[PDB]
């Protein structure tokens, strides 16, 4: 049916069959990534050709391959062998995570380190984390994971409360070798537990909370069609799901009268980096590229009706591939519902005697994922007035360390002896713009203050200025909250009734961007995170701000390489990459479990409509 | 029994009785402002002396007075006569607004202007606006209003769609004389109607919106006692209502185990200025001090159940005084309710096998007011985790003008020939801090980036710095979104278990502040609006950032004057004044009626608690 439909179990199995038939998926092969490709640029194009891209790992150590297959035609479109030391390692496999603790349990250097701290190896959990790229020449071309230890006293114990500082081990997950065990010194292992489910900690539970019942007597106002096609209050879109990116929104459009007007072709969080700012050798290499290295969609939670998603919910259970190419369903991994959103518009007019009040509501599409200690919710919102918004919700358990005796400039104390290294959670939203079609441009709009004098004798005048970003070389922009800087994406060939190019304005939160020194490994690997806004000329192979292979990959790919092409973006098929994140100095209130913190951005119509698009909203 | 209870109708009548009896409420006397006084600083107030402050205007031009009466004793504590040319005029009375149109209607110059435009005087509505202080020496000591004309074709017609540009009149509302009629030239009066209730404009109403019902089977979780005392999820506070400020929150405190710990002594929006940035002489004087000149509580709307406030609502119907001292109730002028706020905390732990999810909730206390064309919702939120938030929602009908032939650098076009002068809506939240009591201090916290090198060889380290504001002369701060600047209010004498002063962190939205030239009258009169954060030593007579008598004051009153005292604020009874607002370049989408736009700020506990305060929240 629709070329934007979710991948089905059958398609996944068929991709497996095709790879096998091609001799690309024997018993030592593992699917490190599998996702359906979006239809090529066409108004429908030459019939349906569902293509899937696959990253194939080889557990024997042979070179991996990147393969595109047409599940429709039963063919391999292309299959290229990868030189990982050059272009990057494939995403980490789940099975490789499990390897780390096991191998370390029998390494004598590790056992010696644990013995030095009087810790029973059977109780030492190991957080197997991405390695990144540092000064270890022996790691080039190899698949490494760095392990950090946490003591788990009993089964239901939260090990995060017990970091074993001063110790870190590097592990080759293919050759199954412990390459290095670093011990900088013994640190007391924080003893207080952080068992938020333990009555000893929680105390008696509140009996003061009365029920809040959110019901929809006649069912929701949106319709789901073709499995993932949503239609709600003039909006139209397809809810896609990729194992790397998670929920992806396709063909976001608004029915203005009789015409379905496109706004955003594709919206996704293309990368998510969580850099740590503790200069201790034990953690100074810690940088989670949750999307790029771990693949957030792979870890999407099954949402429970009641507490995860309240109200009348319609779920999607996306299917992904397991490491062997078999389809695996994430039951209720996506929540879809509409929620009341207060007042939309209100005016009590003295002169006419008319009092008008209308309520707002928003369509919500979300999913939650778990990356070890942290859990992140991705929420996309569509409002009646045409506003589009994304909201990331960060919760879970903060990553701990020991709190240094003489305090720390890069770690905060959460409990006695317990520290929490400073870090950030930075996202990159990739917005493949289609403001009334593909001919778009971006203007940076700043408020302009004026000097009191001729023509402004009372010094009350203030203006605004817009600068068209014409070439990619001049499209890497930074925020300026002080001048109320925003970016407008317009279609220079599509004017509203007032003869102005229709547009949408992007409102950023203006949070700090990547803090790391510009010469650091992380600044180069997460170069996108150093600037608030990037605009590129669309290209089918420019998908992530960090490139296709982030795992242990240096700089050289991603946005910085794309921008160098210096392509024309003035009234062309363009892509907006917005960097936005949280800078965290963990508080005691964040321990034992972090209350949700949020960050996001939104786009509001800017002369897109000919007047307010909510005049037809009923009293209700 | 509570000295924070809302004024009763009877108490208003009592003030009236007292005033007339003392011969202070004669036939020519008018009450321009009346409000109960907050209890003074007194640890154990046993003798309750309920006092009211009243601003008495004299329609005969005789000097007005500031009078303080004790409703308890039935006496006049004070009665001071005011030299308005020195200390500003009193707030405008509704009757004075009314007289403007009437007066102009018989003025030759006005009728001449209307005749030239072929406008029927009976159809011309006049927006009677505050005058400010400009170059008209003859206005000093006089009560002036400036009127702008709008054509109302019929009774249920929206006059805002038809501004009459090139025309403005100045009226002395006491002598009832038209002091000036300025006609800079004819401008076509915009012809299209903006009648958002007209099916011709709305088209057929949506039938797609299914109902979303929010109910509470067992009623609300908050208790209202003593008429306005709220207890909800460990929070404790008193909801007051003043005619100038509107909803005012008193004694915000959180029950941490045994102790009821104070956080904010008093929270209010102490001023809200809407300055216009159109240099045209027709509007270059336009600056609404909604709170100070118009009194926002006076115009509070009677909210409708199911319309303005959905769910299980508990209303307060505050009473205010009219111009003659008679009590007038604003039925259902305040909404109180708790609403679901999604996920509070969530973590699915692999190691313990424990999947934990908790819902968030916020207590909402709000009111809506109408200032002519615009309508503003003021919302205060209290969250389960101890977060306090304020949100202002701006709606209504934008103030119009003609859109100049050839465009404009200071006005945007909404409809054919219809203009919308650029302007801002800037608020001042006055937060009389009481973090664990009154001994407080404020620190400005900036993110600190570090250079790669010794101690930071991987260039990943990032820190933060805090600067204590010790004196008022260094307590006028600006935003720095770039460095993630925030301001922490702590009690240096109250420490948490980790031996650090308890605190709360104010997170500003970092919107632009007042854009007007620094030498402008509006910069001088609304100086508070030029900076994001101010900290002053508490003083009972320092209530408004703009001073007590804002109307036609020359400038420098309020904040800049208080700050000039240069008092000690390092560990003293202090008050935080946060400036925040929306910079508006009206869009076509804001016409004919503006969809809600928002601004706010919030404060989060910062080492205030010893661990998460929401560990006892039940699973539901
Ligand atoms: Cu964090
Ligand atoms: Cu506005």
């Amino acid at each position: 049916a629709s070329p934007f439909r979710l991948a089905s179990a059958g398609e996944i199995s068929e991709v497996q069959g095709i790879l096998r038939t091609a001799g690309l998926l024997g018993p030592e092969k593992r699917i490190a990534y599998l996702g359906v490709l979006d239809p090529a640029r066409g108004a429908g194009s030459e019939a349906e050709d569902r293509r899937f891209r696959v990253f194939i790992h080889d557990v024997s150590g042979a070179r991996p391959q990147e393969v595109t297959v047409s599940v429709t035609n039963g063919t391999v479109i292309s299959a290229v062998e990868l030189d990982t030391a050059a272009t990057g390692e494939l995403p980490v496999l789940e099975e490789e995570f499990e390897v780390v603790e096991q191998l370390l349990a029998t390494d004598e250097r590790w056992l010696k380190a644990l013995a030095a701290r009087n810790l029973d190896v059977s109780k030492v959990r190991v957080a197997p984390l991405s390695a990144g790229v540092f000064e270890y020449a022996e790691e080039r071309g190899r698949r490494i994971l760095r392990g950090l230890a946490f003591v788990q006293d009993f089964p239901e114990d939260s090990a995060w409360a017990h970091p074993v500082d001063g110790l870190v081990a590097y592990v080759d997950v293919v050759s199954k070798e412990v390459t290095r065990v670093i011990d900088t010194g013994v640190f007391p292992v924080p003893a207080e537990h952080g068992n938020y489910t333990d009555p000893e900690l929680t105390g008696p539970l509140r009996t003061t909370q009365k029920p809040i019942s959110i019901t929809q007597p006649e069912g929701p106002s949106f319709t789901v069609t073709g499995g993932n096609h949503i239609e709600w209050e003039k909006w139209s879109l397809d809810v896609g799901f990729d194992v790397r990116e998670g929920v992806v929104l396709h063909n976001i459009a608004f029915r203005d009268g009789d015409r379905l007007r496109p706004i955003i072709n594709r919206a996704s969080i293309a990368e998510m980096v969580v850099p740590y700012g503790d200069p201790s050798p034990i953690r100074s290499w810690q940088n989670y590229f949750d999307t790029g290295e771990y693949l957030v969609g792979q870890y999407a939670n099954s949402l429970e009706l009641g507490c995860d998603c309240l109200g009348d919910i319609t779920y999607l259970s996306p299917v992904i591939s397991d490491a062997f190419g078999n389809p695996r369903e994430i039951r209720n991994g996506i929540c879809m519902h509409e929620e009341d959103w207060g007042i939309l518009a209100k005016h009590s007019d003295l002169w006419s005697g008319i009092n008008y009040t209308r309520r707002n509501r928003r369509m919500v599409i979300s999913f939650f994922t778990t990356i070890g200690n942290y859990d992140y919710g991705f929420y996309w919102y569509l409002y009646l007035d045409g506003t589009i918004e994304f909201e990331a919700k960060a919760t879970g358990v903060v990553f701990t360390s020991a709190f240094p005796e003489g305090g720390s400039d890069n770690i905060s104390q959460l409990a006695p002896g317990l520290g929490a290294p400073f870090h950030q959670h930075i996202f990159s939203a990739r917005l493949d713009m289609a403001i009334d079609g593909f001919t778009n441009r971006v203007e940076e709009e700043d408020v302009v203050r004026q000097t009191m004098g001729p023509g402004n004798e009372r010094g009350n005048a203030f203006s605004r200025k817009r600068t068209v970003l014409t070439r990619e070389s001049e499209a890497v922009r930074e925020a300026d909250a002080r001048t109320g800087r925003t970016w407008i994406i317009s279609n220079p060939e599509s004017k509203n009734r007032l003869n102005e190019p229709v547009g949408y304005k992007l409102h950023a939160h203006n949070q700090p961007t990547l803090l790391a020194d510009p010469g650091s490994s992380i600044a180069r690997r997460a170069a996108f995170a150093t600037k608030d806004l990037w605009v590129t000329r669309y290209a089918d192979d420019e998908r992530y701000p960090t490139g296709d292979f982030v795992n242990q990959h240096s700089g050289g790919a991603g946005l910085p390489s794309y921008i160098a092409q210096d392509r024309d973006i003035d009234g062309q098929d363009i892509v907006v990459w917005h960097t936005f994140g949280l800078t965290h100095f963990p508080r005691v209130e964040d321990w034992p479990i972090m209350p949700v913190d949020t960050v996001g951005f939104k786009l509001r119509p800017e002369g897109f409509f000919d007047r307010s698009p909510v005049l037809d909203v009923p009293a209700n």
